[PDB]
RNA sequence: GGAAGAAGAGUUUAUUCAGAUAGAUUUGUCCGGACAAAUCUAUCUGAAUAAACUCUUCUUCGCUGGAGCAGCCCCCGAUUUGUGGGGUGAUUACAGC
């Protein structure tokens, strides 16, 4: 349809389409892959062949150059004549044919019409408008593609074949609706954190909804375990760069047996952190060299809280200093003061003579503790599990035996005891008695008993009797105070220097010195003031018990579980608000919404409102200051909180209607001035207008070209009058619109 | 009616997503017309993360010496997890039979 003849001002609608394609490419380069993989990525089956899939995956970043080249040719009448023609040798021409064939086959699966072939062929090296619209189908949304499919293109003419042509070209296009990116890591963290935070604590579930006898996870779940540490470590890694915690892996007498090794490699996703009784290992790498420490939960929660206030990084610096200070103390142990005294462990201080304890007090402390443990075990006979009882009974036999039991023999005896086959135990005792490994007294005392409870009671009686016997050196041997020390001091000091740990409560004294408030008050004040502006979904019924006294009962536990849980809430926000880099810092959270405030008047009413799903990067979303500008210049009357859909449906239409009429006029002016005269603002430079006015007109043109507006108000009037000078005038009602 | 760890097989519970099917509202295109987007309300498939519950296979379950600056427990107080004072015959970033 005179595709080559179509030139000059008669064809300008492609210009804005390619300008939009450029800004879409700037937002995301992967849109090409997404459009090519629309039906396969989130679905079970792929109609693409393996070779076609390999071609699509390998073909990346080359197509955008071709798109940019075509945009330049369509943009200007002056230059770039040979861009349109392309060789059939190109692989892009192969993948286009494959995709078009698959799409037309899918449309033919609709068996309504097969009579007429849909035209999409490119004649030899040249490409028709069908090829151009098919190519620009990628990188754009549905509505712009429909507008370009309008009467501007000659294909729009309605026939019986028209509907199938509309479907085939639009097959690989993406709707301007959300199409939210959902497989990102941060979103999958946020959803699970919220879901787990919506669960009943165990202790409160035991009573409030507690049943006299006890569905399960069915209706109102119970959180069996707490996962505060896993989320806190993820947040700490995400926020800062230096910190990377240790991780554990498994790979492969007591020789060459597989033993877990703590390593700091981040290559494998399967690696899980190393937490054993609420201890972690941290790495601080900066400046001269790496360093490391181990920390408890108490110093972890304070740092996690400190980061959110915005002072976190400085705190990390203090950790870097800590080790050095300890070194100084090791030189001045005798000289230094009490504050440095609390830093060093016991054995270091004991050598200098400080903290020595009398032997008799040690004996008295040890013996009563051991006797209390053993008398508790006596009352706990039936309650304990078989695993504990078997070890308890075997301990007496192994202690009585003169020769240390072989590790291999231990397992079979443990299996025999746990199997309730006490006869095998008796047989083993008889076998060991003959060689005299074990005393015959144990065999005599064990023979009568027939149940594990009876044997446990017998053993407890013997242990209590032997503890009851008068003081002797055998008592010291049995309690373990008799052992001597044969290791030099220097090796122990070297080991201690190799392995250091942080004092408990170190962070709290440094900054919150004057504070009288506890943990909960400190969390709650920042939650109310800094802008959490939310509370956990659970009612205060579960987190407190009214009947029992406040201090009495299990209430001291739950009152803390709330105080930490609030912190978790804030962390979840950081995993969603950080999706966008440009905005997301000015964003303010409020009651399950996300609001972006625009000052405007001194009274703030120009705020815009997103939902959680809307903030997920739909194609409609953009940068920050452009929103304020489009609100200022267009639709001034509306005030108050505005749903983003209203701005989307109002401002963008006015912007497009203005821009099309502006660009067509400027192109016509360029053509006319080029004809009258007989790139890079050469015409505007030729104009007798002032250089400031040249800058104004080219700035106004390039602003509408780049889809962002930053020009001042006065420039548009100058552009209007200079355009009027050439004799072509049209009114767009831009100001006070 | 043994305990932890690993590999594997599943099972069902609650939130998200993609492609399709209807209803209302609303906007803009064409010579009253269909169409094109959107926001809510129901329908059908499929996919991913999390929690719990079964089954199969395997692996380890000892003794000696140093460490309690870290993790646990009792006194003493408290809108509560405290650089207030006393224990823990060791839980291990470890070394030897």
């Amino acid at each position: 349809l005179s595709i080559d003849e179509y030139q000059g001002a008669r064809k300008w609608c492609f210009t804005i389409a390619f300008n939009k394609a450029l800004v879409n490419r700037d937002k995301n380069d992967g849109l090409f892959v997404e459009s090519l993989l629309r039906h396969e990525k989130y679905s079970k089956h792929d109609w693409y062949d393996e070779d076609t899939r390999a071609l699509i995956k390998c073909s990346t970043q080359a197509a955008n150059a071709k798109a940019e080249a075509l945009a330049n040719y369509f943009s200007a009448y002056r230059h770039s004549p040979g861009c349109l023609t392309f060789t059939a040798e190109d692989e892009l021409r192969t993948i286009m044919e494959r995709a078009y064939e698959r799409a037309i086959f899918e449309c033919r699966r609709r068996e309504t019409e097969v009579i007429i072939e849909f035209p999409s062929l490119f004649e030899g090296d040249r490409i028709t408008t069908a090829g151009v619209v098919f190519f620009v189908s990628f990188f754009v949304e549905r509505r712009v593609l429909d507008r370009l499919y309008g009467a501007v293109s000659g294909l729009k003419k309605n026939e019986g074949q028209y509907k199938l042509t509309r479907k085939a070209l639009s097959m690989y296009c993406l709707k301007d609706s959300r199409f939210t990116k959902a497989w990102d890591k941060r979103v999958l963290l946020f959803r699970d954190i919220l879901a787990q935070l919506g669960r009943i604590p165990a202790e409160a579930y035991e009573y409030y909804h507690g049943e006299q006898g006890d569905d399960n996870e069915g209706t109102n779940p119970k959180r069996h375990k707490d996962k505060f540490i896993e989320f806190a470590l993820h947040y700490l890694e995400a926020q800062h760069s230096e910190i990377c915690f240790g991780r554990r892996h498994i790979v492969r007498k007591h020789r060459t047996k597989g033993k877990v090794v703590v390593d700091f490699s981040k290559k494998d996703e399967d690696q899980s952190y190393y937490i054993s009784k609420n201890n972690v290992i941290v790495r601080i790498d900066k400046n001269a060299g790496p360093r490391s420490y181990r920390m408890g939960l108490n110093e972890l929660k304070y740092l996690v809280l400190l980061s959110l206030q915005g002072k976190g990084d400085d705190a990390i610096a203090k950790l870097y200093r800590y080790r050095q200070h300890v070194e100084n103390i090791l030189d001045v142990v005798k000289v230094t003061d009490k504050d440095n005294h609390v830093f060093l462990p016991r054995f270091v201080l004991e050598q200098h003579g400080i903290g020595r304890k009398a032997f008799k007090q040690r004996i008295d402390g040890r013996v009563k503790h051991v006797r209390g443990v053993w008398e508790k075990k006596k009352a706990a006979t039936n309650e304990m599990t078989l695993h504990e009882k078997a070890r308890d009974i075997l301990q007496y036999v192994n202690e009585n035996c003169t020769r240390s039991f072989n590790p291999g023999e231990y397992n079979r005896l443990l299996v025999c005891l746990v199997g309730k086959d006490v006869e095998n135990f008796q047989a083993g005792l008889k076998r060991l008695q003959l060689a005299e490994r074990i005393d015959g007294r144990v065999y005599s005392i064990f023979a009568q008993t027939s149940t594990i409870n009876e044997m446990h009671q017998v053993v407890c009686d013997q242990i209590l009797n032997r503890l009851c016997r008068i003081g002797d050196q055998k008592l010291y041997d049995y309690v373990g105070l008799g052992k001597k020390d044969e290791i030099d001091y220097k090796q122990k000091v070297a080991w201690f220097k190799e392995h250091i740990s942080i004092r408990r409560g170190f962070l709290r004294k440094k900054f919150w010195y004057d504070s009288k408030k506890g943990f909960a008050k400190l969390v709650e004040e920042h939650l109310e003031s800094g802008g959490g502006q939310r509370d956990v979904g659970l009612d205060k019924k579960y987190y407190h018990i009214d009947a029992i006294g406040r201090f009495e009962g299990a209430n001291p536990a739950l009152y803390e579980t709330l105080a930490r849980d609030r912190l978790c809430l804030m962390m979840a926000q950081y995993f969603l608000g950080s999706v966008r880099k440009e905005l997301g810092n000015k964003i303010v959270w409020s009651n399950d919404s996300i609001e972006l405030p625009v000052e405007g008047s001194v009274g703030n009413e120009k705020s815009i409102v997103f939902s959680v799903s809307d903030y997920g990067k739909l194609y409609v979303l953009d940068d920050a200051e452009f929103l304020g500008r489009i609100c200022e210049y267009f639709m001034p009357h509306e005030k108050g909180k505005i749903r983003y859909h209203t701005v989307y449906e109002k401002g963008f239409r006015a912007y497009n209607d203005l821009q099309k009429k502006c660009v067509e006029a400027v192109l016509a002016f360029e053509e006319k001035v080029v004809k009258a005269k007989k790139d890079f603002r050469e015409i505007l430079a030729q104009t007798m207008c002032k250089e400031a006015e040249k800058t104004a007109v080219n700035k106004v043109a390039r602003a509408f070209f780049a889809h962002h507006l930053k020009f001042v108000i006065d420039e548009f009037g100058l552009f209007s009058d200079v355009m009027k000078k050439y004799g072509i005038e049209k009114e767009w009602k831009f100001p006070v619109k």
